[PDB]
Formats: C-alpha cells, sequence, structure tokens
RNA sequence: AUUGAAAGUUUUUUUUUUUUUUUUUUUUUUUUUUUUUUUUUUUUUUUU
C-alpha cells in the first residue's frame, strides 16, 4: 500500500534519456504569437534563447494515451483521466473519498486502492498527485 | 382687667487644606494556493 501513500518515499526511480527525432517534430507553440525570430507564422514552442523545448505536459499526455491504449489492449479497465470522467467519478465513490479525507486516513487509502484505475493512480487524478513526474 | 408690665437667645465664624486609580501584560502558536488536461485534427508545392 506504499504505492498510494505519499508520506514515505521508500524508493526512487529516475530515467535520464536522449530523444532523437527520426521524423520531423513540431510541438505547437500556441499558434497565437511569434515573439522570437522564428521561420513560419505557426511558430513552435521555444525558449527565450530560441531553444525549442518539449513541454513536460506533452510527455505526460503522450504517456497517458499510450498507457490507455495498452491497457485497453490488455482488456484492463482504465479511467480516462480527463474532464469529468475518472473512475472515481465513474464508480460514484468521490463523495465517500472526500468524507474519508477528513475521516480516518486508512479508509481513504482503502477506497483509493480498491475503487481506482491504474493510469489515474499513477499519473494522478483529481485532488491526488501522481507518482511519476515528467520534466521538459 | 392675672401681685404685673416689656423685652427675638440674638448677634459674629465658608467643613477648609494635603493626594495623578497608578506600575507591570507583543491578539500569537500552527497550515506549501495544489490537483487531474498532449496547443490537437482537417490540406498532394502545385496547371494551358
Amino acid at each position: 500500500y506504499t504505492f498510494i501513500d505519499k508520506r514515505v518515499i521508500k524508493r526512487t526511480t529516475m530515467i535520464e534519456g536522449d530523444v532523437e527525432t527520426v521524423s520531423p517534430l513540431k510541438i505547437g507553440g500556441g499558434k497565437d504569437n511569434f515573439d522570437p525570430s522564428s521561420l513560419a507564422k505557426d511558430s513552435i514552442l521555444k525558449d527565450v534563447e530560441g531553444r525549442p523545448i518539449i513541454p513536460g505536459s506533452s510527455w505526460k499526455g503522450i504517456f497517458r494515451s499510450t498507457g490507455e491504449r495498452i491497457l485497453r489492449l490488455r482488456n484492463i479497465e482504465v479511467c480516462s483521466g480527463i474532464g469529468k470522467d475518472y473512475c472515481l467519478n465513474n464508480n460514484r465513490k468521490e463523495r465517500d473519498f472526500n468524507s474519508a479525507l477528513k475521516e480516518n486516513v486508512d479508509q481513504a487509502l482503502e477506497i483509493f486502492w480498491d475503487y481506482t484505475c491504474l493510469n489515474c493512480k499513477v499519473f494522478g487524478t483529481m485532488s491526488v498527485i501522481g507518482a511519476v513526474r515528467f520534466l521538459d
């Protein structure tokens, strides 16, 4: 039950890798302004020094969608982790979880372990922080 | 119409002076404005 409990960090895993673009890459820069010395009107997201960084949000979204596809392939039920559609809401256990938050923590942990999916318990869901952090 | 009477118990004198309801006493001790959201989809550098 250490997976959900964030009080104690009993392990720490870190992956540092290099991403090489086999195909051309275009991360949308907002298509609303071209502040730096870009090339086309639809500028990609870049640092003030011109460095075209990749947002951590994009990594998180890509990983979440790929995991959704993988779990759907493995016939494993999974939340959508977006909008008003997470299996906390789908299972109608949100009110009980909110009550348990003020109440004994063990009940909240049991609820979040039994009535919860994997993607929105790993990447995180509403009012719960995910276990994994994505950097830029 | 008394043995038979006609006299203010009155004048005069400030219950006044000395003395700060005063000294000491911090409306503070605790609480991360975080939390789930891919700037995405559509478009053949192209003809008489």
